[PDB]
């Protein structure tokens, strides 16, 4: 029970996306959620004499299934105490920051997959493609001028994606920006520090760097962005090349993202006398699911 | 006075699939005894006429 | 309104034991899924002078 809340408490701390997203749960045994993609609510007039037609059913909603669990392996010893205080709670501490980053991971990596969306048929008057806008940011530069060079590109790029995701009528009112570590350093002054307001709200665990305040909107600080070629949480996360340059996604924090947990964290201790061991595991299934893919904007930046 | 203590203290995460299982591979992470063979101290000679208890 | 089931049923559960070593043999099988949309239907009207609960 000690180790279980360690590794649960750490989330509050560390876990962004715990309040990014609708947190949705599995009811159903079948491990599989419905997400409702509304395209059809058009407002019409009956002007006395005239006569209606039917309105037919055109809601494409989508299905995400949790197939994959993630879990921790930690093989203990007989010799070892696993029981021992300092070192459950060492031990919860660091499987909690491991599992909220890979959480977070997930999260971004389902964003940065979601920029080429193609908004088939029965969709496109409520709903668009994908952004695709480009940067050029050479980091590799330490004159004066090209420093305020790469600042005014990546202002330009948030200004473009800022007005694309406006004129799809979504409030500012929510709407978060996240940056990788170098590009939030490449950032220019914006001394605006959200201090305890980045968008979340009565939350105390998170502790970011969202000091800037770009274009009325807060922009936080991600340092778990993808730059790898694979991610334990199912198969087509594998980040490619392309992807990987994308360090700065503008979405909405209450109509992009939803999640679903089909199992909570919960911790499991079994004997294994093949080994000699006392095998401590805690394991959880969720999944991450991109509704509304039209209200998120990525820049894909490419360094001369 | 000693100590044993494992190198590797977490694995990483790695996630099932819903029929593909896996094999898993652990390396044996070396333990490590270490001993404290040393006694640091601090040495003041305070003198008689010095008071010992002067706040 | 979603069912899945695995794609392949066959297991060879006949394996011999007299080995003192089994060798267990990594098999998987996809996970189908199939979900229920269409509402099949057929309509007959009768009118309201016509009788329809006559056996």
């Amino acid at each position: 029970e000690v180790y279980q809340n360690e590794v649960d408490t750490r989330f509050q701390y560390q876990a962004m996306f715990l309040g990014l997203s609708s947190q949705r749960s599995v009811a159903d045994r079948s491990n599989t959620y419905r997400i409702d993609r509304l395209n059809t609510s058009s407002v019409k007039g009956r002007t006395s004499g005239v006569a209606l037609e039917p309105t037919p059913v055109r809601n494409d909603k989508m299905l995400i299934v949790v197939d994959t669990v993630l879990y921790i392996r930690n093989p203990i010893d007989y010799q070892d105490d696993w029981t021992a205080p300092d070192f459950l709670t060492e031990m919860g501490q660091n499987n909690g920051s491991e599992f909220a980053e890979v959480f977070d991971q997930a999260h971004l990596i389902q964003l940065i997959k979601g920029r080429s969306w193609v908004a088939p048929a029965h969709l496109k008057p409520a709903f668009s493609d994908g952004i695709e806008i480009e940067a050029t940011i050479d980091s590799d530069v330490t004159t004066q001028a090209g420093m305020e060079a790469n600042a005014i590109a990546i202002n330009q790029a948030h200004k473009a994606g800022i007005d694309e995701l406006i004129k799809r009528k979504v409030p500012l009112n929510d709407m978060i920006t996240l940056v990788s570590t170098e590009i939030y350093s490449l950032l220019l002054e914006h001394p605006k520090l959200f201090n305890k307001d980045w968008g979340d709200a009565n939350a105390n665990g998170y502790k970011e760097r969202r000091a800037v305040l770009m274009n009325g909107i807060p922009v936080v600080e991600c340092t778990e962005f993808p730059d790898a070629g694979t991610h334990p949480l199912g198969s087509a996360y594998t980040v490619t090349a392309d992807d990987a340059k994308c360090r700065m996604v503008t979405f909405s924090k209450s109509r992009t993202l939803v999640t679903v947990e089909a199992k909570p964290f919960t911790s499991r201790i079994w004997d294994d006398e093949q080994n000699f061991a006392n095998v401590l595991d805690c394991y959880a299934m969720y999944q991450v699911g991109e509704r509304r893919p039209d209200t998120a904007a990525v820049v894909k930046f490419n360094e001369a």
